[PDB]
């Protein structure tokens, strides 16, 4: 944030605020496993290793809505939607429903 240095959120004091600043989400084990895939994995894995995929989670912390394998040249993943606990829906109403992705239960 540049637009106006009025960013108090970290400075030097241990605080569970400041310790807190693990971007986690409520109460979900997806983000823990999306941060620490996506920090060093998204690094060394999407540019050049070979069709890694990446959870999705909601902000409530768990795979909510994604699940997608990630190629390396071509932008296509391909993505599929998954259920709140990360299930890949192939076409199931009772999982791909507005709780885990918006819209897109074709099945």
């Amino acid at each position: 944030s540049y637009y106006h240095h009025h960013h108090h959120h970290d400075y030097d004091i241990p605080t569970t605020e400041n310790l807190y600043f693990q971007g986690a989400m409520g109460s979900g084990p997806c983000r823990r496993h999306l941060d620490s895939v996506l920090q060093q994995l998204q690094t060394e894995v999407y540019r050049g290793a070979q069709t890694l995929y990446v959870p999705n989670c909601d902000h409530r912390g768990f795979y909510r809505k994604r699940q997608c394998r990630s190629s390396q040249g071509q932008r296509r993943g391909p993505c599929w939607c998954v259920d709140r606990m990360g299930k890949s829906l192939p076409g199931s109403p009772d999982g791909n429903g507005s709780s885990s992705c918006p819209t897109g239960s074709s099945g």
